[PDB]
C-alpha cells in the first residue's frame, strides 16, 4: 500500500533492537505538495507565527516561510480540488444534501476553533475554503492582511466580530447548498444594504431543508448579540448530520 523507495532513506543510527532485527533514527526526504502563496515588512515573520500556532484539522495549515529568495513566500498545505466555490460550481447537480452539510459543518468546526482562539476571519466566504482530499473543506486566508457577506454592523459602523464571522457564514451555508450560485446576484450595493436594512433575506435554497434555513436566518438576525456563536451552530450543525 505504501512502499518507500530506499533512496529516500537515510539511517543516521541504531537506537535499540527487537529480536527479528535493530532499530534505527533515520530521515525520510518526503515530497509534501504544496501551495506556495508568492509577495510589509520583516514584521510578517511574527505574523507567520501567530498563523503556524492555529493548526486544526479544518484550517489550511501554514507550514513556513521562504526569505532567502527574492519572491518572499508562505508555504501551505497543498489542497486537491481548491476553491469551494468553483467546486461547488462545476460540480453542480451532483450532491447529496447531507454532503453540503457535511462541508458546512467542515467550515463551522475550523471558525469555531478561529472563534475560541479570538481571530476574526473577516472575509469568510465559499471562494475563501479549499476542499481537500474526500471533499473535506477547509478555512482559508484567516491570515492576511465585500458587501453580498458583511454584516449591517460591518457596512455600517465596521464592527468586525466572531458574530459578524457568523453572518458571513449564514451567507456562505447559502452558497453551498444552493450550489455555487452568486446572492444578490442582480443588486447592487446600496440595493443591498437597503432590501437587508429593510428585513429582506436570501431566499431558501431547494436542496436546503426548512430547519436548516432557519440557521441561515438566525444568522442573519440583525444585531450580532442575536446570532448564535460558531461553538453553538456547530453543536446544532453536527446533531443534524449525526441523527436521520
Ligand atoms: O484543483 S486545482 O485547480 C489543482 C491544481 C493542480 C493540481 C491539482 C489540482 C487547485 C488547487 C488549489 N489548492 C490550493 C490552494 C491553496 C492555498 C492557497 C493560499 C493559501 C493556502 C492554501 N492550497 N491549496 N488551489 C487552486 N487555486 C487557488 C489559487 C489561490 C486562491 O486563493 C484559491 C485557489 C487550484
Amino acid at each position: 500500500g505504501s512502499v518507500i523507495d530506499p533512496s529516500e532513506l537515510t539511517f543516521v543510527q541504531e537506537i535499540g533492537s527487537g529480536q527479528f532485527g535493530l532499530v534505527h533514527l533515520g530521515y525520510w526526504l518526503n515530497k509534501d505538495k504544496v501551495a506556495i502563496k508568492t509577495i510589509s515588512e520583516e514584521d510578517f515573520i511574527e505574523e507567520a507565527e501567530v498563523m503556524m500556532k492555529l493548526s486544526h484539522p479544518k484550517l489550511v495549515q501554514l507550514y513556513g516561510v521562504c526569505l532567502e529568495q527574492a519572491p518572499i513566500c508562505l508555504v501551505f498545505e497543498f489542497m486537491e480540488h481548491g476553491c469551494l466555490s468553483d467546486y461547488l460550481r462545476t460540480q453542480r447537480g451532483l450532491f447529496a444534501a447531507e454532503t453540503l452539510l457535511g462541508m458546512c459543518l467542515d467550515v463551522c468546526e475550523g471558525m469555531a476553533y478561529l472563534e475560541e482562539a479570538c481571530v476574526i476571519h473577516r472575509d469568510l466566504a465559499a471562494r475563501n475554503c479549499l476542499v481537500g482530499e474526500n471533499q473535506v473543506i477547509k478555512v482559508s486566508d484567516f491570515g492576511m492582511t465585500p458587501v453580498k457577506w458583511a454584516s449591517p454592523e460591518v457596512f455600517s459602523f465596521s464592527r468586525y466580530s466572531s458574530k459578524s464571522d457568523v453572518w458571513s457564514f449564514g451567507v456562505l451555508m447559502w452558497e453551498v447548498f444552493s450550489e455555487g450560485k452568486i446572492p444578490y446576484e442582480n443588486r447592487s450595493n446600496s440595493e443591498v444594504v437597503e432590501d437587508i436594512s429593510t428585513g429582506f433575506r436570501l431566499y431558501k435554497p431547494r436542496l436546503a431543508s426548512t430547519h436548516v434555513y432557519q440557521i441561515m436566518n438566525h444568522c442573519w438576525k440583525e444585531r450580532p448579540e442575536d446570532r448564535p456563536a460558531f461553538s453553538r451552530l456547530l453543536r446544532q450543525l453536527a446533531e443534524i448530520a449525526e441523527s436521520g
